[PDB]
């Protein structure tokens, strides 16, 4: 539950990821592979990279943080009505992809990160609560289906 002062920190927030999606999306991606590697094995078309160089040199994989913040932006916009854009994700995630919720806890974190790395001094305290409350919400309501589904 974010006030409607929380969200629009959340979309000002957003503003500076839709500036450079890919950019943001690579990072966001590359900060989960290294430090979580176990994330990586969930990745078919990833698990081939060994460095964070050839990461960070895959076009596959800046594309595929384009699709996943573009999903992620498509539901944070919805300012937390966000029931049938999340359905699909959580149903494909718990079910085909086997992702277990904490990574999802482990992307939220790193999608914190690379804000301040990205911005550093321009993600402020108000700033990163909304955006930590919006990826709580986002994760939680995907909790649920997670809970629906028997999925851990
Ligand atoms: C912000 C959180 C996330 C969002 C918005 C997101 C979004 C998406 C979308 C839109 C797709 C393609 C459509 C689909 O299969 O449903 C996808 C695919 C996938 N996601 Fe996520 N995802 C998120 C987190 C994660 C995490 C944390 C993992 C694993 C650690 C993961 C693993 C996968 C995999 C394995 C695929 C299939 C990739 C492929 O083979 O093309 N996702 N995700």
């Amino acid at each position: 539950g974010l006030s409607d002062g929380e969200w629009q920190q959340v979309l000002n927030v957003w503003g500076k990821v839709e500036a450079d999606i890919a950019g943001h999306g690579q990072e966001v991606l590359i900060r989960l592979f290294t430090g979580h590697p176990e994330t990586l094995e969930k990745f078919d078309k990833f698990k081939h990279l060994k460095t964070e160089a050839e990461m960070k040199a895959s076009e596959d994989l800046k594309k595929h943080g384009t699709v996943v913040l573009t999903a992620l932006g498509g539901i944070l916009k919805k300012k937390g009505h966000h029931e049938a854009e999340l359905k699909p994700l959580a149903q494909s995630h718990a079910t085909k992809h086997k992702i277990p919720i904490k990574y999802l806890e482990f992307i939220s974190d790193a999608i914190i990160h690379v804000l301040h790395s990205k911005h550093p001094g321009d993600f402020g305290a108000d700033a990163q609560g909304a955006m930590t409350k919006a990826l709580e919400l986002f994760r939680n309501d995907i909790a649920a289906k997670y809970k629906e589904l028997g999925f851990q």
